[PDB]
């Protein structure tokens, strides 16, 4: 794991320089394509893409798991929905499945801790039947966190061998916006009230209880904000740990990762805390309607491309933004050049 | 033309109701897909789509024309770039061509007033070799404006016959952000300084001159803000008139139109002023980096889906958002239902 974090490659400034020069000479006013140009350059710096903005196979990894904190009354959805929905993921009827299909990406459903019997067709990496109730103690041990990080990381970079060049991350777990809020609060230094949202339609009246639970989880566990793994194991979850692992794996693989919503933001904060070298590989997708989204994105210093007021999770936003990443590549490779048209601009 | 505006159909509330009910029963927390759900319902109300959110063939109409106000030193790009770029549009090497190809849409290049010899492969609807310099008088006569509106409208709704269900609008004309700013100023009531931007990389030092020109154009022409056609003919342009015509044509055809950038916003203001019934058919794409974008979007009461800091024009943003429109349809048609999975939510 120390080896893993140690070998994360730095962006290729040489490739980025050639990219910028090429973009500037395209049939358009310099910089007129805004963030599309910026995105194209970023990709070019990623060693896994071979010095150029390109997109081969696409995959969305969905980490599924249950949370003990569900018993604290912080989620209105039945607990079994996690297992049921994970199963639907294999049938391609879920939101991320439909959106991924539109983007030509493949959805990988991974069980890292669902509290139910194993689901056929689902990748099995189950740590336990649900994580501990963070309200009264840790969600898991530090070893269980590190082990899962390692496992998911290898799985991710292994997919690279099969031709995957763009990753999307997502989750599925009833009550997971609670540990996510706790993590955001700890990494950010913001009060729980500022980060706790309604998750999956939590009634406004029950919001006060959710804030109390987050506070309790933090007071009891005393997670070290300077230790990302410590925070994840104490007030996080298996699904959140998995998302972090995907980010570390892609970074080590020198490939781009598309974040999704609020849950992915907390995992991204943890990842960047564990290994800053990961940041250059992160690509935002949309701006989650969850209350604590603005704060989480600010500390990540990211500005999403899409404002859809989405809050489904599953990696649905990640899939929706994949066409954008491909558009930056198309621009870079298919556009004509000013010089070829004898156009000279000041 | 009065017949045209008179026959614009109202949205189908019955179809929209069935749509909302169907979306609410999808395999996800009600409303969790945010603006995707809202978009899906909007499409369902459009009579041309036959009571359901669907997308058949896609087209982007690019209105090209030159402006006399160019001689006032408000644009840094050579005037011939309009003709040269219009030609490149036929070769598929321009920004909108590359982005449209990615979206599977066809680009229609239409010449409504380029100041150069006719370009082969370009649809000819030329009103004149460039419009009048709005700084010293009107850009065109009221009749020339009404005639072009009618011509473009018919062309647009005629494409519907060929299977087009989604339209994208765009333009090409050196110096056109000047008349666009003038129009936004008049329709909005905002001062020129608040709406004039740098267009295609206009040096910050030359911005003062551009503001003066806009003021002069308004003072001399005295356009009636309550008369959209009056405003277009006086301080608008052929390309701006064409964009307005596309919007009126699609609306009459009961079909959706994707706006592009700042130039499209001014055309949209004019269109909604001429016929309010057009508003329900307008779909925003991205948020233009042009200074007067926020104000124009506010009066249009629209919130773009994409924040790419783009300012190329051509309809490049419109093309970039087409996948989003298709995603709303995919969600609506391909997602599973809660009842089928025995999932019950409060
Ligand atoms: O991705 C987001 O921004 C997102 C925001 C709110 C809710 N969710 C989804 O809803 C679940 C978490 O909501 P909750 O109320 O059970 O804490 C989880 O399974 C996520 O997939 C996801
Ligand atoms: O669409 C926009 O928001 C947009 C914003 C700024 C500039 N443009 C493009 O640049 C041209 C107008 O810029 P300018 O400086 O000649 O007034 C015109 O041909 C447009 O296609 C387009
Ligand atoms: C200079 C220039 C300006 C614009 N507006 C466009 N579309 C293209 C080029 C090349
Ligand atoms: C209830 C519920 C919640 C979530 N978070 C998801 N993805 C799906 C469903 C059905």
């Amino acid at each position: 794991l120390h080896a893993l974090l140690r070998d994360i490659p730095a962006p290729d400034a040489e490739a980025m320089a050639r990219t910028q020069q090429h973009i500037d000479g395209l049939l358009k006013p310099p910089g007129s394509l805004g963030r599309l140009e910026t995105l194209a350059v970023q990709l070019a710096g990623m060693p896994g893409l071979n010095g150029t903005p390109q997109v081969g196979e696409k995959a969305v990894l969905v980490m599924c798991a249950d949370h003990g904190v569900w018993d604290e009354g912080v989620a209105v959805s039945p607990k079994i929905v996690t297992a049921i929905q994970a199963a639907n993921m294999t049938r391609g009827t879920t939101g991320v499945c439909v959106l991924a299909a539109q983007a030509g990406a493949k959805v990988h459903v991974i069980d890292v801790g669902i509290d139910a019997e194993p689901i056929p067709g689902v990748v099995n990496m189950r740590v336990a039947r649900g994580c501990g109730n963070i309200a009264v103690g840790p969600a898991m041990s530090r070893l269980q966190a590190e082990a899962l990080l390692l496992e998911v990381s290898r799985y991710t970079c292994d997919l690279a061998q099969r031709g995957v060049t763009l990753f999307g991350v997502g989750e599925l777990g009833m009550a997971n916006t609670t540990p996510a809020a706790a993590m955001v609060s700890v990494f950010t230094g913001s009060d729980a009230k500022e980060v706790v949202g309604i998750g999956a339609n939590l009634p406004p009246s029950r919001i006060d209880n959710k804030v109390d639970v987050v506070r309790r989880a933090i007071a009891i566990n005393q997670p070290n904000p300077r230790d990302g793994i410590d925070v994840l194991s104490k007030v996080g979850g298996f699904d959140l740990v998995g998302m972090t692992g995907v980010m570390l794996g892609a970074a080590r693989c020198g490939l781009p990762v598309l974040l999704d919503g609020f849950l992915s933001y907390s995992a991204a904060l943890a990842a960047c805390q564990i290994a800053p070298a990961v940041r250059p590989y992160l690509i935002p997708s949309h701006f989650s309607a969850e209350k604590g989204a603005r704060i989480a994105l600010a500390h990540l210093s990211m500005e999403p491309y899409l404002h859809m007021a989405m809050r489904l999770g599953e990696g649905s936003g990640a899939a929706l933004a994949m066409p954008i990443v491909e558009a930056a590549c198309a621009m870079f490779h298919n556009m004509g050049e000013l010089a070829a048209s004898n156009i000279v601009l000041p």
